């Protein structure tokens, strides 16, 4: 009777059980959470993303809430998740409230050994992964799905791709702006971007770019690993740490971090990793090795 899930689908419950083998039951309403809590003194609730904030539901302090989300490595370039994020304080894309990732990076107790792995992971990612000929600075803007939670709780001002593309052009009047729209979703876009790169190879649009300008896209964290300068127009999890030139300052972040500190925190300590083959907990490096040995 260790963990409970909040409004998870059956398929999602089985996936979560890989990371939490002690999942016991699925609570389907706030009343069921309150009834079970005073029945057992305290409960551990598994919630997905900003589900509680979207419902404006708050529980007493005896309901320990874990906010779940997909990992970072399963997504950045290289279906059944190999990585899972379990945040007991908040969630990484919510810049309005503290997150456990933010507390890790602030405490920044990173010994010499974990900095080595972070440098190995950076080198590993860069290796496991059209362009206009002009004199202008090449700027790339990855579009997002506007209904995403990272824009709602992670962008303090800009909320649309059009406002992003607008704001990008206002700050860069002469640069060559190419808009890469999000796959999962035109005439007014071209009034601020030069061309619209509708396909060819995401991560291999980064290498042709001089700078990457994003709102809250995880795409910008991949650009940091690739070493390309990135400007943030919102407040993603990698913003505020001086690695990115932030348009709007983060109201709660003062620390200047290195790329290894960011990687060691965001990729190595923050998310969980479970092997796809045997189901055991593995390191972020073994997770990359498994995904790398999966494609060939």
């Amino acid at each position: 009777e260790d963990f409970y899930t909040y409004k998870f689908s059956l398929w999602k419950i089985r996936i979560i059980k890989r990371f939490f083998p002690t999942v016991k039951g699925n609570l389907s309403s706030r009343q069921e959470v309150e009834d079970l809590c005073q029945k057992k003194g305290k409960i551990r609730l598994l919630v997905w993303g900003s589900t509680l904030e979207n419902e404006r539901v708050n529980f007493n302090k005896s309901v320990e809430v874990y906010r779940l989300e997909d990992g970072f490595i399963r997504s950045i370039g290289l279906s059944i998740p190999i990585s899972l994020v379990a945040d007991p304080i908040g969630i990484y894309y919510d810049a309005t409230k503290p997150s456990y990732l933010e507390e890790i990076l602030l405490a920044r107790k990173f010994d010499n050994v974990i900095l080595e792995r972070a440098q190995r992971v950076i080198e590993l990612l860069r290796r496991y992964k059209r362009p206009p000929r002009t004199d202008k600075k090449i700027i790339v803007v990855p579009g997002q799905v506007e209904s995403d939670a990272s824009i709602k709780f992670g962008s303090p001002y800009i909320k649309t791709n059009l406002e992003l593309l607008k704001s990008v052009r206002e700050h860069n009047p002469n640069a060559y702006i190419v808009y890469k729209p999000h796959p999962d979703v035109p005439g007014e876009l071209l009034k601020f971007c030069d061309e619209i790169c509708v396909n060819s190879s995401s991560y291999d649009i980064i290498s042709y770019a001089d700078e990457v300008h994003v709102l809250t896209s995880l795409f910008g964290f991949e650009a940091l690993i690739a070493g390309k300068p990135v400007t943030c127009y919102g407040h993603p999890f990698y913003a505020g740490y001086g690695l990115t030139t932030d348009i709007y300052p983060h109201p709660r972040r003062n620390i200047k971090l290195s790329l290894q500190e960011l990687v060691a925190g965001a990729l190595l300590l923050y998310p969980m990793y479970v092997s796809l083959i045997d189901g055991n907990r593995i390191s972020a490096e073994e997770a990359i090795f498994e995904l790398v040995n999966l494609k060939k």
